[PDB]
């Protein structure tokens, strides 16, 4: 009955479609009783989450195979936030293109952004195709997605492309209906399976730690992915020297740690399964610098500034420093910055972070590479 499942959502430029392809997904997948069909003005006013506030509609449906968690933006800023912030990330993504337009630069930065933070396929649907009538203009238009494509590290020959109308078919014209049945059919059979959390090294961000008489040292935390069991040997890292120590139990997440005294265990370090993730103090990442009207900072980033960066659980202070040819980031915009932290964290590709100068929320931020 349950079926696998998939997080995906549409990117591509403004007006090209998006809310309408997610409208027409779940209407004609209603009549195969695959899904709740929803309204084109309920996903287009989308609902606000969160110390960020990103605009997300979420819709579901299923094909006879597999169940997606589909989400959907108004603007391009949220798209931005939210590829970042992670806040519904991605095993695949849909890029919607307008057949009349063509690829824009909101279709160049979703794909980079898509590549840098971390979603690993695309298929893309070439959409408003019953405005065109030259097939010469449309091979083109495709030829242009697959080489944009290339140019950030997706198998553009190989990526899906169906040529569609996310309207006419929302409309009910069974033809058009007919592609969004293949759109459906390629991210089925080219967007593979998410490994599991559980099958993942084990890691658990460290938050309290106690020393109860008769139990030793706790270590509290939530299971970011994998599993520990009794008797299992974990390292400690992050800020300090890696050290390892067996789980005694899990009394529930408190850690009883077999070995390791209070005070050489602090917040900000991680239980991870041994040789699984290392620490580290430089990195690139995507930041995205919060607007003034979203209480962020009305001055710029710059190089050289020296903000926190919160992983997981605690402020780890870190010197910026921006792309060639950047001084100054406004707030608002988006930008790849390379940072040097005080002290060493556990750190990977994707790891979500924010940036905050004493107590604000100045910025928002992706792992994307590691040095
Ligand atoms: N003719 C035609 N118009 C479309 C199609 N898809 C969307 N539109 C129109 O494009 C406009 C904006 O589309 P929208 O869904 O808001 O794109 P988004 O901003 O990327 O989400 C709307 O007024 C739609 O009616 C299509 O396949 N064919
Ligand atoms: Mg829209």
């Amino acid at each position: 009955r349950t079926k696998p499942h998939v997080n995906i959502g549409t990117i591509g430029h403004v007006d090209h479609g998006k809310t309408t392809l997610t409208a027409a997904i779940t209407t004609v997948l209603a009549k195969k009783g695959g899904a709740e069909a929803k309204a084109y003005d309920q996903i287009d006013n989308a609902p606000e989450e969160k110390g960020i506030t990103i605009n997300t509609a979420h819709v579901e449906y299923e094909t006879e195979n597999r169940h997606y968690a589909h989400v959907d933006c108004p603007g391009h800023a949220d798209y931005v936030k939210n590829m970042i912030t992670g806040a519904a990330q991605m095993d695949g993504a849909i890029l919607v293109v307008s057949a009349a337009d063509g690829p824009m630069p909101q279709t160049r930065e979703h794909i980079l952004l898509a590549r840098q933070v971390g979603v690993p396929y695309i298929v893309v649907f070439l959409n408003k195709c019953d405005m065109v009538d030259d097939e010469e203009l449309l091979e083109l238009v495709e030829m242009e997605v697959r080489e944009l494509l290339s140019e950030y590290d997706f198998p553009g020959d190989d990526i899906p492309i169906i040529r569609g109308s996310a309207l006419k078919a929302l409309e009910g014209d069974a033809e058009w209906e007919d592609k969004i049945l293949e759109l459906m059919d390629a991210v089925d059979s080219y967007i593979p399976t998410p490994e599991r959390d559980i099958d993942k090294p084990f890691l658990m961000p460290i938050e309290d730690v106690f020393s109860i008489s008769g139990r030793g040292t706790v270590v509290t935390g939530r299971v970011e992915r994998g599993i520990v069991k009794v008797g299992e040997e974990v390292e400690i890292v992050g800020i300090k020297d890696t050290q390892k120590t067996t789980v005694t139990g899990v009394e529930m997440v408190g850690a009883l740690l077999r070995g390791t005294k209070r005070e050489d265990v602090e917040r900000g370090q991680v239980l991870a399964k041994p040789g699984s993730i290392t620490p580290h103090t430089k990195f690139e990442a995507e930041v995205y610098v919060l607007s003034k009207e979203e209480g962020g900072r009305h001055t710029p980033f710059f190089n050289g500034y020296r903000p926190q960066f919160y992983f997981r659980t605690t402020d780890v202070t870190g010197v910026i420093e921006l792309p060639e040819g950047v001084e100054m980031v406004m707030p608002g915009d988006n930008v790849k910055m390379t940072v040097e932290l005080i002290a060493p964290i556990a750190m990977e590709e994707g790891l979500r972070f924010a940036i905050r100068e004493g107590g604000r929320t100045v910025g928002a931020g992706v792992v994307s590479k590691i040095i």
